[PDB]
C-alpha cells in the first residue's frame, strides 16, 4: 500500500479492552462480525423516527454523557501521548458512566473511539504513536446507555500549530455551526451541504463527499443520510421530533478519500489535512437542540 502522507499506523494494538458484563451492550457487541441486525432490518430505508418522549429522555442522557467523555478526552490531548491512552481513558470513562463505548466492535472496529490525526479524514484506529507537537487531531465519541445511542466529536490541537491548521479547524467549526443555525422543522435535509460547502468553499478548503452525518438513536447509524457538499440529493424533510449528526469533515487539498489496508482508516488521497466536528440535534417547534452541547464553556476546546 502507498501512504498518502507522512502518518503510518503503529501496531500492535493493545488487547482488546474488555466492556464488564454489567453495561448493557448493543445487538452487534458480540456478533462475531460486528453486525447489527437492528440496523441491517433497516438498511436502505429512508423514513425517519420520530422520537417518543422516552425517546427524547434516552437521547438526552446518552448525549450528556457522550459530552462528558469528550471532555475527557480532551483534557489530554499533548505532546508525547498516543491516540491508545487516549482511547482507554475513554473507555474507562464510557465505563464509569455506565455506557457501553459505541465503535467497540461495531464492524468488528476494535477501539472504542475513532482518533484521527492530520491527513486522517475519520476512523483513525488508536495505537502507538505518540502526538506531535503541530498536529491536529479529532476524537470521535460515540456511547450507548439504555438503548440509546449518543455522537460527537472535535478537533483539537497538539501544542503550537501552525496558521493553515487554525484556518482549517476554525473555518470547519464555522460549517458546523452554520449548518446546525439552519436546523429547523421543514428545511430539506439536502440543504446543509448547500451551507457547508458554501463556507469551505469561501475558505479554499474542499469537502469529503464519502462520509455523512446520520440519524442516530437506538441505532447507531441510520435514516436520515446528511452529505456535507453542495447539490447533494439527500432524503427527507426536518421535523419536530427527527434526531441527526451533522458532521462535515473539510480538507486543505482536494476532497477525496481512501481507506488503508486496515479496512477502517480513512485518508485525504493527497495526503493534505483533514479536519472535523459533530454534533448530535433534536429537531424542536423553534429550530433544535444541541443535545452534545458542551455545558460548561460557550465554546469547543480548539478556541479555549
Ligand atoms: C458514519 C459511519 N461510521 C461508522 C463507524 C464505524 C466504526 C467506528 C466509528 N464509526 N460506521 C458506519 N457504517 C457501519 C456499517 N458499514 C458501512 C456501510 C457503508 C459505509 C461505511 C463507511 F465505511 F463508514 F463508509 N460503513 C458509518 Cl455509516
Ligand atoms: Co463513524
Ligand atoms: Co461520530
Ligand atoms: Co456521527
Ligand atoms: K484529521
Amino acid at each position: 500500500y502507498r501512504y498518502t502522507g507522512k502518518l503510518r499506523p503503529h501496531y500492535p494494538l493493545m488487547p482488546t479492552r474488555p466492556v464488564p458484563s454489567y453495561i448493557q451492550r448493543p445487538d452487534y457487541a458480540d456478533h462475531p462480525l460486528g453486525m447489527s441486525e437492528s440496523e441491517q432490518a433497516l438498511k436502505g430505508t429512508s423514513q425517519i423516527k420520530l422520537l417518543s418522549s422516552e425517546d427524547i429522555e434516552g437521547m438526552r442522557l446518552v448525549c450528556r454523557l457522550a459530552r462528558e467523555v469528550l471532555d475527557v478526552a480532551a483534557g489530554m490531548i499533548k505532546p508525547g501521548v498516543t491516540t491508545e491512552e487516549i482511547d482507554h481513558a475513554v473507555h474507562l470513562a464510557c465505563i464509569a458512566r455506565n455506557c457501553y463505548p459505541s465503535p467497540l466492535n461495531y464492524y468488528n472496529f476494535p477501539k472504542s473511539c475513532c482518533t484521527s490525526v492530520n491527513e486522517v479524514i475519520c476512523h483513525g484506529i488508536p495505537d502507538r504513536r505518540p502526538l506531535q507537537e503541530g498536529d491536529i487531531v479529532n476524537v470521535d465519541i460515540t456511547l450507548y446507555r439504555n438503548g440509546y445511542h449518543g455522537d460527537l466529536n472535535e478537533t483539537f490541537f497538539v501544542g503550537e500549530v501552525d496558521d493553515g491548521a487554525r484556518k482549517l479547524v476554525q473555518t470547519t467549526y464555522e460549517c458546523l455551526m452554520q449548518a446546525i443555525d439552519a436546523v429547523k422543522p421543514g428545511v430539506r435535509y439536502r440543504e446543509l451541504g448547500n451551507i457547508i460547502q458554501k463556507h469551505a468553499q469561501a475558505n479554499g478548503f474542499s469537502v469529503v463527499r464519502s462520509y455523512c452525518g446520520h440519524g442516530i438513536h437506538k441505532l447507531f447509524h441510520t435514516a436520515p443520510n446528511v452529505p456535507h457538499y453542495a447539490k447533494n440529493k439527500a432524503v427527507g424533510v426536518m421535523k419536530s421530533g427527527h434526531v441527526f449528526t451533522i458532521e462535515p469533515m473539510i480538507c486543505e487539498g482536494g476532497w477525496q478519500d481512501e481507506t488503508w489496508p486496515d479496512g477502517w482508516t480513512a485518508v485525504t488521497r493527497d495526503g493534505k489535512r483533514s479536519a472535523q466536528f459533530e454534533h448530535t440535534l433534536l429537531v424542536t417547534d423553534t429550530g433544535c437542540e444541541i443535545l452534545t452541547r458542551r455545558l460548561d464553556s460557550a465554546r469547543p476546546h480548539f478556541m479555549s
